[PDB]
DNA sequence: TGACAGCACTGAATGTCAAAACAAAACCTTCACTCGCAACTATAATGGGAGCTGTCACGGATGCA
């Protein structure tokens, strides 16, 4: 029911990174490979199975962009396959080879998927202004 | 009744043959200069100890004489 696919994602939202998951290991809530999966296609408007090793990406695209790890850190770290087809899917999301991505310091959210909520979303308000340079006194660390 | 389990097949999306380029310094030319050898200079000059080291002490030694 529609209980279901929004239980299934505050798993797949923290399950996103550990198991190493396709639709076989996400058959295991409540019935079948298939089924789950027809399940999804309409109580959503995404598409399952697809959308979430890009979503996977898109975790892993902020992770392109504002971590401080190489390629082979984030090479098989979001549960992929192979290298050359993480950077083949890349271009067909952002257009743009990864040691260009991070070569820029403008991050434009183009391939960047949202996580979905099948509940109510908490919606954050915008208001645009344009500050002024103001002096100020603070240390710095990394991490 | 509607879930509920599994099949039919597209195909975008992988897994392989190739280069495509970029800094990596890595080894390597370079090319001007800094940094070193070597020789000469023509009034006249001509013999150390460079300070040192001062009585221990019985004992064996070899060679001189």
């Amino acid at each position: 029911q529609a209980g279901i696919i929004r239980d299934l994602l505050i798993w797949l939202e923290g399950h996103l990174d550990q198991p190493l998951s396709l639709d076989n290991v996400a058959a295991k809530a409540g019935y079948s490979k298939w089924h789950l999966q027809r399940m999804f296609k309409d109580v959503t408007g995404h598409a399952i199975g697809a959308y979430i090793r890009a979503r996977r990406l898109s975790k892993s695209a902020v992770a392109l962009r504002l971590t401080a790890r190489p390629i082979l850190d984030i090479a098989l770290q979001y549960r992929f396959d192979s290298q050359q087809t993480f950077t083949r899917a890349f271009k067909k999301q952002f257009a743009q080879t990864p040691a260009l991505y991070r070569r820029s310091p403008e991050w434009s959210a183009f391939g960047i998927r949202p996580p979905l909520r099948l509940g109510e979303f908490t919606m954050p308000e915008h208001k645009f202004v344009t500050l002024e340079d103001t002096p100020l006194i603070g240390v710095t660390q990394s991490y």
